[PDB]
């Protein structure tokens, strides 16, 4: 099984490696006979030779190509003949790049951007995690000592816990009775015995709970200080950083470092994405919580050690299950997409599409569309995000369900030939048109993605018989797996088409889709009404929310249930709300059978809230939701009318600046600071203690309640 590959560079050479694990034991596989390129699309087949003497510079040396050979592919369907250039290093391409282009006998050039490492993924069609080897794993989690106004890293780390499927230890460098603690001499002794434990295990993945942004930033720090070489690495090498846009990304060479906070955030959706949110909020158990503050006059007071180190034992115990839980979907995606499950896991959606359409180009011979540059980006001005909306039904209703139709859009690319290589084809003997937009598509060729789209399709359905004929309880919970997967993918291409930094594309496209969307919702929201008699509360891009007025959960359900089959591109139910009311368009909230409520737009974003508008809030839509008491949670805000705990100039703000630096603290990134306000005298820092009314405890419940007639 492929788990990853990368490359290594040796005599000025690149060389590729493949980490594979097969039958149990971790192997490296080399390619020294890749080598990189890039096409280009001369203006004129005479100029070549020409071409091939530009220049660049790198690491003082001068680059060049190294070969130039004609090629015939087919760009959106069409043929085309470019230039396939190659070169002798990857990073020749980034340095050579722009002057090839900018070259007078040069038109464009393509697929210039595509990582070494995954460009061999890709032209070798080498898929990872390919079979059922069995994968060991290893999570950790570290409590370190912070004090306010702290540079990052400065204190140290108290306690490395880690756990698997068979203990949850704790390393520390305090004296601890319990029978999982261990203790050591130093930090640096600790650290050291973390890295001695790891390497023993020897696990193919590491799981961390946002390892990407703090705790392998953090042990980095520490190492550096304690003068450590912090080597976890299979191959000695030590942590390495990635920055992706907005953050930061920690590989491990040799092994998977599955960091469990991109993925749950995603996959889950919550209003605090905390550790202890995330594994009650899926396992339905309560965790802990032991604060920083508790955790330091713990360790500078030698009281109370024993939960803090209890919470330490949990938080690697607590994410291990949840890596164990989420890793198996990961795996399959990966595999599906072609590529590692490090950045499968990491990608969004709309990334996800072009990495599997990249390798599908390679397949079909069909030159890649460049990322739009700063120019085209601006032109796309934001993409389209365009949709099929209502109008809620005012009111609190009972027993509402929940229609998913995500999985019509892919039928309507398939059924109308929507893409960009079919859009407004002249010549054409046949087309399907748009309803309102007009765009028209091509049907005498399938296009390349409805094709592919298709075949995904089809190979799902496939799998959903291959898994319901099957006595293998293992093969069936593998393909259930696969099958999750090419959903996922499948009901993404459609967002993809607006995404505005795909290279596919089609704003046409999406907007047809939506055309064509709109048309079917009506008739279904028709068919559900006058048939069924339901009343369809709220509809949106996704699916729609609706009851049978005055009857119970048990019909509700029973009734919807049949229409599904009545009205079957398919259906799904996914979903039912004990009660729920909807004020707007997108604004609305809902509770479940187990009680967790949901919402959307009921309030302003700003990260200023007070710990009272928050908790009256979830008071008022808890007598609502969960009792249907609209004079009650009323009669909450009205006696109801402390702190601003902010995530990082106005009144408050610089205010609490000055009181702070006043005592050394400065306020640095990505801190929590807290605050009272009470009109540089605005606030005052929370230790040392009419606005929080009317912009705070009212917003917070303003649009809520005026829903409902206040």
């Amino acid at each position: 099984m492929i788990l990853d590959t990368d490359y290594i560079t040796e005599n000025g050479k690149p060389v590729i490696r493949v980490f594979k694990k097969e039958n149990g034991e971790f192997k490296i596989e080399y390619d020294r006979t890749f080598e990189p390129y890039f096409y280009a699309l001369l203006k004129d087949d005479s100029a070549i030779e020409d071409v091939k003497k530009v220049t660049a510079k790198r690491h003082g040396t001068v680059v060049k190509v190294k070969r130039a050979e004609k090629v015939q592919k087919k760009f959106l369907g069409r043929p085309i003949e470019v230039w396939k250039l190659y070169f002798n290093h990857p990073q020749d391409v980034p340095a050579i790049r722009d002057r090839i282009r900018a070259h007078p006998a040069v038109v464009d050039i393509y697929e210039y951007d595509i990582p070494f490492a995954k460009r061999y993924l890709i032209d070798k069609g080498l898929i990872p995690m390919e079979g059922d080897e069995e994968l060991t794993m290893l999570a950790f989690a570290i409590a370190t000592l912070y004090h306010e106004g702290e540079e990052f890293g400065t204190g140290p780390i108290l306690m490395i816990s880690y756990a698997d499927g068979s203990e949850a230890r704790v390393i520390t460098w305090k004296k601890i009775d319990l029978p999982y603690v261990d203790v050591v001499s130093t930090e640096k002794e600790m650290i050291k015995r973390f890295l001695r434990v790891v390497r023993e295990k020897d696990p193919d993945v590491l799981i961390t709970y946002n390892g990407d942004n703090f705790d392998f930033a953090y042990l980095k720090k520490r190492c550096e200080e304690l003068g450590i070489k912090f080597t976890l690495g299979r191959d000695g090498s030590e942590p390495k950083i990635q920055r992706m846009g907005d953050r930061f990304a920690v590989e491990v060479k040799g092994r998977i470092h599955f960091d469990l906070y991109p993925v749950i955030r995603r996959t889950i959706n919550l209003p605090t994405y905390t550790l202890e949110a995330v594994y009650e909020a899926v396992f339905g158990k309560p965790k802990e919580k032991v604060y920083a503050e508790e955790i330091a006059q713990a360790w500078e007071s030698g009281e109370g050690l024993e939960r803090v180190a209890r919470y330490s034992m949990e938080d690697a115990k607590v994410t291990y299950e949840l890596g164990r839980e989420f890793f198996p979907m990961e795996a399959q995606l990966s595999r599906l997409i072609g590529q590692s499950l490090w950045d499968v896991s990491r990608s969004s959606t709309g990334n996800l599409v072009e990495w599997f359409l990249l390798r599908k180009a390679y397949k079909r011979n069909e030159l890649a569309p460049n990322k739009p540059d700063e120019r085209e980006l601006a032109r796309r001005r934001g993409g389209y995000a365009g949709g099929y909306v209502k109008e809620p039904e005012r009111g609190l209703w009972d027993n509402i369900v929940y229609l998913d139709f995500r999985s019509l859009y892919p039928s309507i690319i398939i059924t109308h030939n929507v893409s960009p290589d079919t859009l407004n084809r002249e010549g054409c003997k046949e087309y399907d048109v748009a309803p309102e937009v007009g765009h028209k598509f091509c049907k005498d060729f399938p296009g390349f993605i409805p094709s592919l789209l298709g075949d995904l399709l089809e190979e799902r359905q496939k799998i959903k018989r291959k898994m319901k004929a099957t006595v293998d309880p293992l093969e069936k919970k593998l393909l259930d797996y696969r099958q999750r997967a090419i959903k996922i993918l499948a009901n993404s291409f459609y967002g993809y088409y607006g995404y505005a930094k795909a290279r596919w594309y089609c704003k046409e496209c999406a907007e047809s889709v939506t055309a064509w969307g709109r048309e079917y919702i009506e008739m279904v929201i028709r068919e559900l009404e006058e048939k069924f008699g339901f009343k369809v509360l709220y509809a949106d891009t996704d699916g729609l929310h609706a009851t049978i007025p005055g009857a119970d959960a048990e019909t509700v359900k029973k009734k919807a249930k049949e229409f599904l089959k009545y009205i079957n591109l398919e259906l799904e139910y996914e979903g039912f709300y004990v009660r729920g009311f909807f004020v707007t368009k997108k604004k609305y909230a809902v509770i479940d059978e187990e009680g967790k409520i949901t919402t959307r737009g009921l309030e302003i974003v700003r990260r200023d809230w007070s710990e009272i508008a928050k908790e009256t809030q979830a008071r008022v839509l808890e007598a609502i939701l969960k009792h249907g008491d609209v004079e009650e949670a009323v009669r909450i805000v009205k006696e109801v009318t402390l702190v601003i705990h902010e995530q990082i100039a106005t009144g408050p703000h610089v205010a609490v600046a000055k009181r702070l630096a006043a005592r050394g603290v400065k306020i640095r990134p990505g801190t929590v600071i807290s605050y009272i306000v009470l009109k540089g005298d605005r606030a005052i820092p929370a230790d040392e203690f009419e606005y929080y009314i009317e912009n705070q405890v009212l917003p917070a419940v303003e649009r809520i309640l005026k829903a409902f007639g206040y």
